C-alpha cells in the first residue's frame, strides 16, 4: 500500500526477498503506532505471498530503530497500559512462519534491539551499537529486552546493559553471541539479500519446520525438545521435496524443490 | 558491627556504594561459618539502608575466595549434611533485591566462582582465574557451579572445568561469556565503584524490577518470560520516576529520581 | 568383537581410556545401521568395564562423520519411518554415565555434529568445519542439531547454519561456545587421551554425579537445579573417596581414590 | 452482523451477558469454517464492547458441538493441512481476556469438548456427554483434548476416553473435575447467565488479572507462579476499585466498582 | 514466648506434636502483622526443637482464618506494598521441613485457605467452608490462592470460586481434591493429633525427604521428578533407620527408628 | 520363554491381547530381579509382536504386587545403589509404545501402586487397596510414588499416604482420580480384556500418537503441549487409516483400519 513510515518492496533474484526499509530520517526511526501498523501489514502481505521466501528488516544508515515513541506514551496511566489500544501489537514479528533477517546498520536502542532479537538472523555493521537505555528514563524493556538478551548473550553482560544502559560494539556482540556475521556498512543490505536468497532457495515447509524446531529450544526441555525434533523429522517424510533432494544427492545433481 | 573476617564500608560518590572486602590472606579468603555470617549481616545492612543503591563484592589481591573451609567440613557425615547447621546459608546472596557487583582478583576457585556467578555483574582482573577443583578433592559444586556456569559459558567448557578442574583466564571467561568486562588488577575496584554509582543513580524500584526481569530468564520459558516482562512494564507506569524520566527526555533535561 | 566399521581399543596410562576410531575411509564415516550398532556395542562394553573411566570418540583425518547414510533412508515413507528399526538407536550416547570426549577432525555434517554435541567435551582441530546441511536435501536435524546447538552457540548462528548450511571454523566454534579447546590435528588425539586420563584419575561415582549435575542444567530450572545440586553434594558425603580427598588436602598429599 | 450459523445477543440484567448460541440442528452444531469465523467475530465484538463483562457459550438442546466438519476436511492432505488456512483459527477462544462460560446441554464430542475445556467455567446439563471419538475415525484431538483433559481429570480416565472413545456422564465429569456444577437442561442457560452476571459485576481489570493468574497455573512452575501472583497482587494497588472495595468493606457498605 | 494472638503448645503422645491455635474470635483470626510474626516464631521454635516431629495448625470453632487484615492494608500505595515492609513474611510456612497439618473449622476465606493450601495435609470439618472472596473487594489472591487451588481442585471450579467468591462445602472440597479426610468438628483436633503422632513416629530425615519428593511434583517435569526421586531413594540407603526398618520387616518385629 | 515367576499369554478375540499374570502367591507377587526381568522380556515380546495391540497387566487374587523384594536389598549400601546391577530396569514399563492396562486385585503396596500408575489405564477391583508403606520401613518411593500419585490424585492425599502409609479403597481412588472405573473382583479380567480389544481395534500408529500426546501433558507446558498436539494432528493426515475412517464416517459404514 501507500506506506508513509516504511517502504516494503520485492528485492533479490527473481523477486524472492521482501525488503522492509524504515524510512523516517527525522526521529531515529521511532516505533510509533502507524509505523508498527505498517510493519505488521507488510509482514502479513509477505507471509501471504507465495513468492517471497524470506523477509529482511533494515533501517537507516544512522539509526536502525530507537524504539517506541517516548513522546507518545508519556501521558499514559496504569489502566491505559494494562487494558487499552496502546502497545499491544508487538508479538506479530514472532508469529510469522517465514524467516526474518534483521539488518542493523546504526543505532539500535530500546525497541530496536528487541525487534532485532525477535528475528532469526541478526546482521550488524561495524558502526552499529546496541544498548538498553530504558533505565535512563525510569522504565524497563517489555518485548524481550531482558529475556532473549540474557539467553543469547549471558547474565552478566545483560545485567550490565540493563542496569547501566551502556552501548556495546558489533565486535562485542559477535563475541558474545548477539549477532552472527559482521558486514560492511555499505554491503550489509547486499549480504542480507544474499542470505535471504540462500534461505528461500529451499523448501518452504521444511524451512518453517526447522525454524519451529530451533524456536522450541527456548520453550521446552532438552528431552522433550529432542522428542519433538524426532517427531518433526519423521513427519518430514510425508513431502515430495525430501525424496527429490535424496535422489539429487544420490545422482549428484541439483534438487528442484517444488514447495510440496 | 566489628567484623573480623570481612570489612564492610560505605564508599562511592555521596556514599551510595557498599563495599565488602574479604580480609583473610592466610587462607585465601576461606568461606568459613563466621565469614559467611558476617557477609550475610553486611548484605542485610546494605539492603535495609536506603542510601546504598548497589553492593560491590571484592576479595584479595592474590585470591578472591578459595571456597568453603575444607578443614571444617572434613569430619562430616551424611546425617550432618541434612542437619541444617553446617552449610545452609548460601542462597542469601540470591535473595537480595539490590544489584551486587563481584570484583574477582587472583584465585577464584570453587565457592569463589559460585559467589561470583550468583551476583549480577562479574568483573574480573587481568590475572583472575576461575576453576572448579571440587573433583580434585572428591566433591562437587553445590552453589551453582554446575547450573549457572553451564548456562552462562556452555556445556563443553563447563564439563571440562568440572571433570578436570583446569583453570581459565579472564580472556577466556570474556570470550565464553562468564565475565562482562576485563579491568586491570589495580583499577578493578575503581571501575566496580563507578559501575555501582551508575547503577545507584537511577530509580531503585525500576532497577529491582529490571533485575527480577533478567533473573526470570533462567526460571521461566520464553513466552511466559515475555508475558511477565510485559506485565512488569505495564506496572512501571504506576511510579513517578517513569513519568519524570519521560518528561526529562521530552524536555531534554536531567531526570531527578526520588525512588518512588 | 570383529568390528567392520569402527576400531575400539584401550589407550592411555594403565589402559584407562577407551578409544573408538571410526574406520571407514570410503564414505566419510557414514553413520549407517551397522556402524551405529557397533558404536553402541563398544560404548556398552566400555561402560561395563571397570577399568575404562572415560571414552574418546574420534573419526577420520579428512572428516569426522558425514552423518546418517542417505542411500539407506532414501526409499522410506512416513509409516515406514515411524514404526520400524529405522533411525531409532541414536540416544544411546546420552545414556552412558561415563564421560565421552569427541575428537572432531575434518568435516562434521549432520549426524557428526549432533554426535559431537551429545558428548560432554568437544575437541576440534584447526582444519575442522561443523555444519548442519539437512536443509540442502529437504530434511531437518533430528538428533539434537537444533536443541543443543541453539542452547550452546546461540539463536542467530544456529538459525543461519540450519537455514543455509554454512561452514564454520573451529575458532568461531570456540568463540561462540561449541568447542572448548583448539589443538593441532596431529596431536588432537593425544590431547583427548590426556584429558580422558585426567578425568579418569578421579572418583568415578563423583564424576558421574557431576556429569548428571551439569546435564540437569538443560532439563531443569535454576532453583530446582540448585536444589538437586545441593542434594547431590549432601549425598556425596556417603562415600570414602570424599573423606580421602579431604584428608589428603588437609595433610597436603595425594588423594588415593578407590572408586567407592 | 447477519450471522447464518450462530446467534450472538446481549442477555442478562442491564445487558451485561454475551450469549452465543450455536444454531445448527441439522448437523449437531458442526464446527465448520463459517461457524468458527462467526464465533471469532462475535468474541471480538464482545471483547471490544465495554458493557459486556462475561461471555456465555451455549449450544443446542440435544448437542452442544459435534466437532469439526469431517466432510469438509475429508479430501485433504498433509500439505493442505499444514501449509494452508485449514484448522488454524482455533486458539482465539484462549486469546480473549474476558471470562467465557461453556454451557454444555447435550453431545460434546471432539471439538466440542475441546472448546468447552478452553473456557474458564464449564456448566454441563443432566444429559450432557463428553467423549473423544477421534480414535474412531483415525484422527486425534488437536485443540487441548489430550492436554487440558489430562490435567483437569486425570491420566487414567483421559487415556481411556482417548483410546476407546467412551462417553461419560455429567456426574462422572463433576466427580473427576471436568465440570463445576450440574444444572437441569431447562435452567442451565439461566444459571449460566446468573454466573455471568455475578462475574460481570466486579472490576473488569481485576477479573482479567485473576483469569491470567489462574491460567498461569498450567504454564509455569509453583515458585514462579507464586512470584507472578505476588507481582500481580502488588500491581493491583494501582487501581481505584481496590481502594473503593476496601473502604466499602470497612464502612460495611456496597462497593461501586468503576472498572478503573 | 508470651504470644498474644496465637497459642503454641506441645500436645500429643510424649509431647511430639506442636499445636498452634489461632486465638482471635473478635476478628475471625485476621492475619495481621503480629499474628503472622507469632506464627513464624512458633514455626521456628517447633522446627528447631528435636522432639516435635509434626506441626498441627488449627483455628477457631467459628472460623479458621478470614485472611489478612483489610483494615491495615486499606491506605496503602503501590510503592508501600512493593517495599519489603508489608505482606512479605508469607512463604515461611513453605520453608519448614517438618510436615504441617491444617485443621480447618468454620470459615476459611482468603489466606485461611491459602495457608491451608501451603500445608501438606488438609483436614476439614463438617461445618468448614472454603472460598476466595478477593474479587468482592477488588483484589486477587497473592499467597498461592490461584496456583495450588487450580492444580489441586481443577481449572473450572477454581475459576468459579475466584471470579464469583462462592463458598464450597467440605464434601465438595474432598470430591474435587482439596482435602483428604473429613472429620467432625468436635473431634477434628484429635484426628489431627493422631495423624501427627503417626507422622512423627517415623524417621524424621526420611519424612523430610519424602515431603521434598512430594513437593517437587509441581516444580519440574515428570522425568526429572522421577530421576530426583530415584536419586533420593538411592541416598536413603546411607542412613541407619532404613536398615533398621528393613531388618525389622525381615525379622517380623517393630522398627525402632533413631532419626539418623 | 519358560517364565517361572510370571505367565505371559495371548488372550482376547483373535489373540490381540497380551495378558501377563503375576504367579507368586507365597510372597504377594514380590517384584524381585527375576520377576522384573521376565516382565520386561514379556513386554518386549508383546511390543515386537504385530498381532498384539494392547497389553493387560494383572496380579493375584489376594494381592497385585507387594513391591520390590525387601529381603533382597537389605544388605545394600550407598555404593550398591548407584551401580548398574540393582534397581535399574524399572522404567521399561513407560518405554513401550503400546498401551498397558493394569488390573489391580487385592493389596497393591509400594512398587505395585507405582507399576499401576505407570500404565495408561488403571482398573481396580472392589477389594483393591493402594498405599505407600515405604515410610513404614524407613524408605521412600522411587518409581513415581510421589510424582504421579501427587499429580493424579492431589497434594493432600498423596502427602497423607506417603507420610502415614494409610490404605485407600477403590471408591476413594475413583473419587480422587487414581483409577478410571471400578469392576468386580471376579469380572475385572474380562473388563480389562474387553478394554484392550476396544483399544486394539483401532489404528496402532494413531493409538501410539494419542498415547504420546496424553503422556506429553506431564512433560511440557500448556502452550507447547497444544503446539505438539497440533503438529501430531497435522502429521496424522499422512496415514491411510485416517482417510479410511474419515470416508467411512461419511459413507456410514465400518472403517477397516490397516495399521498404515
Ligand atoms: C512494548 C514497548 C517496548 C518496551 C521497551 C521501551 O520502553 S522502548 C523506548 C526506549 N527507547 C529508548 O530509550 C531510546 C531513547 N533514545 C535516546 O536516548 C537517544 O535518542 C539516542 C541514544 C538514540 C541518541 O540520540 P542522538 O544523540 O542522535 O540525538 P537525539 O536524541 O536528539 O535524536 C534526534 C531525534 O530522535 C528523537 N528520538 C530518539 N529516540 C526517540 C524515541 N525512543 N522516541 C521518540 N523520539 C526519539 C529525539 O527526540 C530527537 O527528536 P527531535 O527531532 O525533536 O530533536
Ligand atoms: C554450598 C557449598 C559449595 C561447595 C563447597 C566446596 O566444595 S569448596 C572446597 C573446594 N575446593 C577448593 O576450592 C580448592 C582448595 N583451594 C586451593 O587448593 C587453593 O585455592 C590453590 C589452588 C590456589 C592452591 O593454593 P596455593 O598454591 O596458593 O598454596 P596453599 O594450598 O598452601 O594455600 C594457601 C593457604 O590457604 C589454605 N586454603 C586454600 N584453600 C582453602 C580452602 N578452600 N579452605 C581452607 N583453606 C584453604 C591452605 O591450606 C593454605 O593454608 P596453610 O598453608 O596455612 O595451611
Ligand atoms: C536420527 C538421525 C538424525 C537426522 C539428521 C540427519 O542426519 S540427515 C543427513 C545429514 N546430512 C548429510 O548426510 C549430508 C552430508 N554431506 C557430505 O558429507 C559431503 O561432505 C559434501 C556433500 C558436503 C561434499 O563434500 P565431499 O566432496 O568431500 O564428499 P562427497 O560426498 O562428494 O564424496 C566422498 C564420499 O562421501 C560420502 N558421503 C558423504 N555424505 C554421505 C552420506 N550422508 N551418506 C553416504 N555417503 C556419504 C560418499 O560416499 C562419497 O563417496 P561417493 O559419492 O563416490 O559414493
Ligand atoms: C483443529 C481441529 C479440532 C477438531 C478436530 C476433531 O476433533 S475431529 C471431529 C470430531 N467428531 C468426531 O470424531 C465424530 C463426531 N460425530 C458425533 O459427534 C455424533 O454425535 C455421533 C455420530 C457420535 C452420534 O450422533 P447421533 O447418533 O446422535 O446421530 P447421527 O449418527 O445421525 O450423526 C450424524 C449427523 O450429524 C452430522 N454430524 C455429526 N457429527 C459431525 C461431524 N463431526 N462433522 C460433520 N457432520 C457431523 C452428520 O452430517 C449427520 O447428519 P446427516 O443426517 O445429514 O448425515
Ligand atoms: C500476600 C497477602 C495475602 C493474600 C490474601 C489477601 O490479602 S486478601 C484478604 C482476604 N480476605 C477477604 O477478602 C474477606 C474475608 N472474609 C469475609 O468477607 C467474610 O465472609 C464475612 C465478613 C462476610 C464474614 O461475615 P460474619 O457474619 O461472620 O462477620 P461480620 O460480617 O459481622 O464482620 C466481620 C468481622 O470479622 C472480622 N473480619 C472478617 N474478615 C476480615 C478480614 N479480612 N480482616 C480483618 N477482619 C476481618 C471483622 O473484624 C469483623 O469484626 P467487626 O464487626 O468488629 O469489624
Ligand atoms: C524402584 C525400587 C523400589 C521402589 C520402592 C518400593 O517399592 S519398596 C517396597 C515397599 N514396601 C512394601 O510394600 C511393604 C510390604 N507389604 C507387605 O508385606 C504386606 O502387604 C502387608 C504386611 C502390608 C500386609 O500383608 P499380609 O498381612 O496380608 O501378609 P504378610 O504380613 O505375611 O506379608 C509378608 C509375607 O509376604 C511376603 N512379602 C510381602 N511383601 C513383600 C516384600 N515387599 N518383600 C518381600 N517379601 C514380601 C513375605 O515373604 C512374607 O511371606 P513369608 O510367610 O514367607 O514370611
Ligand atoms: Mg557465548
Ligand atoms: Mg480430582
Amino acid at each position: 500500500a501507500n506506506f508513509e513510515y516504511i517502504i516494503a518492496e520485492k528485492r533479490g533474484k527473481n523477486n524472492t526477498v521482501g525488503l522492509i526499509q524504515l524510512n523516517r530520517p527525522k526521529a531515529l526511526n521511532a516505533l510509533c503506532d502507524g509505523l508498527i501498523d505498517e510493519l505488521n501489514q507488510a509482514l502479513k502481505t509477505f507471509e501471504e505471498d507465495p513468492a517471497v521466501g524470506a523477509i529482511v528488516l533494515t533501517g537507516g544508515d544512522k539509526a536502525f530503530a530507537a524504539g517506541a515513541d517516548i513522546k507518545e506514551m508519556q501521558n499514559l496511566s496504569f489502566q491505559d497500559c494494562y487494558s487499552s489500544k496502546f502497545l499491544k501489537h508487538w508479538d506479530h514479528l514472532t508469529q510469522v512462519k517465514k524467516p526474518v533477517i534483521a539488518a542493523v546498520n546504526g543505532y539500535a536502542f530500546g525497541g530496536g534491539c528487541e525487534l532485532a532479537m525477535m528475528c532469526d538472523i541478526i546482521y550488524a555493521g561495524e558502526k552499529a551499537q546496541f544498548a538498553q537505555p530504558e533505565i535512563l528514563i525510569g522504565t524497563i524493556p517489555g518485548a524481550g529486552g531482558t529475556q532473549r538478551l540474557t539467553r543469547a548473550v549471558g547474565k552478566s553482560l545483560a545485567m550490565e546493559m540493563v542496569l547501566t544502559g551502556d552501548r556495546i560494539s558489533a565486535q562485542d556482540a559477535k563475541q558474545a553471541g548477539l549477532v552472527s556475521k559482521i558486514c560492511p556498512v555499505e554491503t550489509l543490505v547486499e549480504e542480507a539479500i544474499q542470505c535471504a536468497e540462500k534461505i528461500a532457495s529451499n523448501s518452504k515447509i521444511v524451512v518453517a519446520m526447522a525454524k519451529e524446531s530451533v524456536n522450541a529450544a527456548f520453550e521446552m526441555t532438552l528431552t522433550e525438545g529432542s522428542k519433538l525434533e524426532k517427531k518433526l523429522f519423521y513427519s518430514t517424510f510425508a513431502t515430495d521435496d525430501r525424496k527429490e533432494g535424496m535422489t539429487a544427492f544420490v545422482e549428484k545433481r541439483k534438487a528442484n524443490f517444488k514447495d510440496q
